[PDB]
């Protein structure tokens, strides 16, 4: 779907990171989005609910943007 990783992260994240071609974030990795969900970074172990497809999707467009 166009558009699936930015839209995902203008719902899940922009709110605190800013929005994505203006992201704060530094790792952009699904790796490092999943380490700080699991360690309540921000309290973001709400973000529990994503799927592993989501957070690839936001991962990618974030380095794309960058
Ligand atoms: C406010 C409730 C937040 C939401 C929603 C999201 N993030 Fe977050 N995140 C937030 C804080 C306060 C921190 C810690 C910064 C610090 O000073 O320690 C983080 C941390 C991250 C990180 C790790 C730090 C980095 O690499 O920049 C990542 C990779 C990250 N957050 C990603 C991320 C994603 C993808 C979000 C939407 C799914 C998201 N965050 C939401 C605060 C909040």
């Amino acid at each position: 779907a166009d558009g699936n990783g930015s839209a995902l992260y203008g719902n899940n994240c922009q709110a605190c990171h800013g929005s994505i071609t203006n992201s704060d974030i530094q790792t952009r990795t699904v790796s490092a989005i999943q380490s700080a969900i699991s360690g309540n970074r921000g309290g973001m172990g709400f973000l529990s609910t994503l799927t592993s497809a989501e957070i690839q999707a936001i991962a990618t467009s974030l380095a794309s943007a960058v």
